């Protein structure tokens, strides 16, 4: 196995909960403001 070749796969899976949740409190944040 190649760590480099898990290296992108783990990155971006582990990246996508990540962005997809810092995302999440910037919408609903967005729409506070909106009342």
């Amino acid at each position: 196995m190649t760590f480099a070749e898990l290296g992108m796969a783990f990155w971006h899976d582990l990246a996508a909960p990540v962005i997809a949740g810092i995302l999440a409190s910037m919408i609903v944040n967005w729409l506070n403001k909106r009342k």
